[PDB]
């Protein structure tokens, strides 16, 4: 029994993710598609459009045989970390293959690059420090030390996000020596981006996207906004940002993960004067901050994730548990074959196991429902517990729950 | 030139608060009424229905010359600390008198009882000893001891609220040593209660309660609706309380003012399944905790105010500052006269002092404003720092700002 690992956030799951889930089992020759998926808040930092449950349902119907949560711990993080944790989990489940889309359909410049870099790493740090002492900044001196190599005609721009994430998966693998072989391909009824789609739904358009989405995906989104009366946007949580920053002191906000020393003053000062999440952001920007890092920071503020929480939990080199979000027939059989093999707990009912990282995913799960109006919100908050793990019948369409 | 102090929440100012003020000036023989007022969160633990700037504007034209904010420090407390703080504020302001309403026009029985409990305090306490030793609860013992000296029919009714408030005022003037003379009248355009007028407005219908409202009150009220788009209810804040108990740890929740040892768990159990502040209060209520005390707790859980900060600030024997909301030309005169004599700062613009208790005040407002739909919330927020004292001219209608 063979599975291919898929590092994903389906937000929503679109034609590109569909083609990638069919080609996964095609090109990696594994009978099973196992995805680790960001739960509620994601790597880009934003809230998911729809809960991890219903996105699970867009996935199980599009050819993903198994779906596990990527803990907030790994999910909302710099890609170097995000990659590590995700691949880590795909290896605990013993996925022999890994498969990603990318701006370079060629795996060879990925492998070549990483191998090349570790081949020279000493050179890299000598030239980095040789620029640094000359007064160069961190990313500059790194950009220079790195462009001292790799800059040949190869391209594979690692200025491109998928090349980044993919290089980082591959790096996590090699570094870890995982017996999981990586694969990649380029990205192109039709296909537009998850984000173009998203902003198109923000623009009061859903079926406009239907060419860009499979059936299950749209069918799912519709029932979500139907039930809870919203698509979740970063802006939707602005009040709770305001509120949350309203009660905190400087020293306490200093301790939140991804808040650099001294910036707490700027944050606290700016949130007052910002009638918009956008204004808030522009008031916050420093060149030591990407925009995604600012979003991530804002999430950590929202969920009150502390430097010591995150750093005492990031230390470990294995994954704390496996959260099972959903499974197919194939998925079920795979999880059954390898069940006893897991070196870490398999969490189905939350009741079974309690963990600080788990406590953190639940935390995010409660923060997620806040823009939901009640009674709907109180009922939403049930799903993290008394939700029996989703199951779906691959052959002719059945959910057994 | 002699001042009569009033202890008031004005929620909102109605024709009866008008009775209070004008009867005050007339009965005490003072030409100046100074009111110390709970601003955005009141004695029983709930929010004001309209901003303290507005209600200041109301009273200023209804015959109050000075409006001083009762710090949150003393405002959300049971009657004795509430009265301790407000009476310290009035004593700082050199009021010859303190005029409080009850169902009694007679100032005497408050005096008689006051001295009675004041002198028997030894006897009373010693009598609580024996009763706790027999196995009674403390309140039981308390009722038993009070009953021995008190049950003579004086008859001071400690049931009717404003009577209790009266008694504690008398008590504070007594142990404080203030040169203050308590006065009083029976409470009774026949006036209607503040609350039923609230329910009126809440029901969106402000038209039933008019004849009971001074005109300016009606104006500034509807002006607050039209300006900021709501009347404030406790339920407005439920979602935010729901955020607060999400982002707190039970150890952290134990340090919240009025969360007594061990209750934080009942709290957390109750919040996740409660769709309303009502239901929440319902599951929460205990014998150890009355409705209003729980509203106080829930409020402190909103402001996330810690116990040690609180104790620190309650330790101060006089009010940390005198906070100026508004003044007439008379109030301005009286102020300029007694200002030299104030022993703690007079605050007009917020930049004029820094104290932990004022931080508390400003944060209380920052929480208060949240229900306002953004950007209007931000505009409102600009006031606490923005608004300098509201100045009315009794020679009719000149506001100078
Ligand atoms: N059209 C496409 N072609 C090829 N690969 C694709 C793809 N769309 C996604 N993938 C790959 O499918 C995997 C899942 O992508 P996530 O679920 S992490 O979302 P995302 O891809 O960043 O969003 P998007 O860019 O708006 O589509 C990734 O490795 C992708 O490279
Ligand atoms: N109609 C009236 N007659 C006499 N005194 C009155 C009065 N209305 C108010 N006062 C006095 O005015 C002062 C301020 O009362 P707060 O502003 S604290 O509200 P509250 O009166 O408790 O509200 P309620 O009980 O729901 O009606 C008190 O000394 C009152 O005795």
């Amino acid at each position: 029994m063979k599975a291919v690992g898929l590092v994903v956030e389906y937000n929503p799951f679109h034609n590109g993710h569909l083609y990638h889930a069919q080609t996964a089992k095609l090109q990696t020759g594994c009978d099973t598609a196992v995805a680790v998926m960001s739960g509620h808040f994601l790597q880009r930092g934003e809230p998911a459009v729809v809960s991890k449950w219903a996105r699970t349902k867009m996935a199980l119907q599009s050819g993903v045989d198994l779906v596990i949560e990527l803990p907030y711990l790994y999910a909302v993080q710099k890609a170097d970390i995000f990659a590590r944790g995700s691949v880590s989990i795909l290896n605990e489940l013993e996925c022999e293959a890994l498969f990603f889309g990318s701006e370079n359909g060629d795996i060879k410049p990925f492998l070549e690059t990483a191998q090349l870099i570790d081949e020279h790493k000493h050179i890299l740090n000598d030239r980095i420090k040789e620029e640094l002492k000359k007064g160069a900044s961190y990313p500059a001196a790194a950009a220079i030390a790195f462009s001292s190599i790799l800059h040949t005609e190869s391209a594979l721009d690692l200025s491109k996000p998928n090349n980044i994430l993919g290089y980082q998966y591959v790096t996590s693998i090699l570094t870890g020596g995982y017996p999981m072989k990586p694969y990649t391909t380029a990205r192109i009824n039709h296909i537009a981006s998850a984000t173009s789609i998203r902003k198109a739904m923000i623009g009061q358009n859903l079926e406009a996207c239907l060419r860009f989405l499979p059936a299950a995906s749209a069918r799912e989104l519709a029932a979500y906004r139907k039930s809870f009366g919203l698509w979740h946007t970063p802006e939707s949580y602005f009040s709770y940002l305001k509120y949350s920053l309203s009660t905190v002191t400087a020293r306490e906000l200093q301790q939140v993960y991804e808040v650099e020393e001294g910036l707490e003053h700027r944050i606290i000062r700016s949130i007052r004067k910002s009638s918009s999440y956008q204004e808030f952001m522009e008031l916050l920007k420093t060149k030591r901050y990407t925009w995604t890092r600012l979003q991530r920071m804002n999430t950590h503020i929202l969920t009150r994730t502390k430097k010591q929480d995150m750093q005492k939990l990031l230390d470990n080199d294995k994954a704390p548990y496996i959260r099972l979000l959903g499974m197919t027939k194939k998925g079920q059989a795979y999880l059954s074959e390898k069940k006893k093999a897991l070196s870490v707990p398999l969490v189905s009912k939350l009741s079974s196991f309690s963990h600080p990282a788990l406590d953190l995913d639940v935390k995010a799960s409660r923060i997620y429902s806040l823009p939901i109006e009640e009674p709907l919100r109180t009922e939403f908050d049930l799903q993290e517990y008394g939700h029996a793990p989703i199951r779906y019948d691959e052959d002719e369409q059945h959910f057994l729950n």
